[PDB]
């Protein structure tokens, strides 16, 4: 039968890793791959108090710090919203974030997550 971790389907570790891998590959610019560095954008954290990125999300999935698949999706939603709050409509970064907002739930679904 199922392991205790398998049988608790609130969080599905491997499905969540698939999801992050899909986002990683969708990210042509690599803009969401790693945390925003204050050295690169020193006015960013005045705006964004809850930064998050795909590497940090993957780490949390691996370490088992997410309670549910939806919590993983919440961090992706916030990642995207952060970009649309900080950036100026029309910029390369804004355009990529818009594309992510329209696509991420479909990728979560394809990857086997509860949506
Ligand atoms: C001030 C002009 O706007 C930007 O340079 N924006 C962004 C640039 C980068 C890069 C590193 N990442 N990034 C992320 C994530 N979210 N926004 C940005
Ligand atoms: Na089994
Ligand atoms: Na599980």
């Amino acid at each position: 039968g199922m392991s205790k971790n398998e049988r608790d389907t609130s969080f599905n570790k491997n499905g969540c890793l698939v999801f992050v891998s899909r986002l990683w590959d969708l990210d042509k610019l690599g803009m969401f791959h790693h945390p925003v560095s204050a050295e690169e954008l020193p006015d960013y954290h005045t705006v964004i108090k809850r930064p998050v990125d795909l590497s940090s999300i993957r780490d949390g999935i691996e370490k088992g710090t997410y309670a549910t698949d939806v919590d993983v999706q919440n961090d992706v939603a916030r990642m995207i919203t952060n970009a649309l709050e900080y950036n100026a409509k029309g910029s390369t970064w804004y355009q990529e974030a818009m594309s992510f907002r329209k696509t991420y739930l479909d990728l979560a679904r394809q990857s086997g997550l509860v949506v």
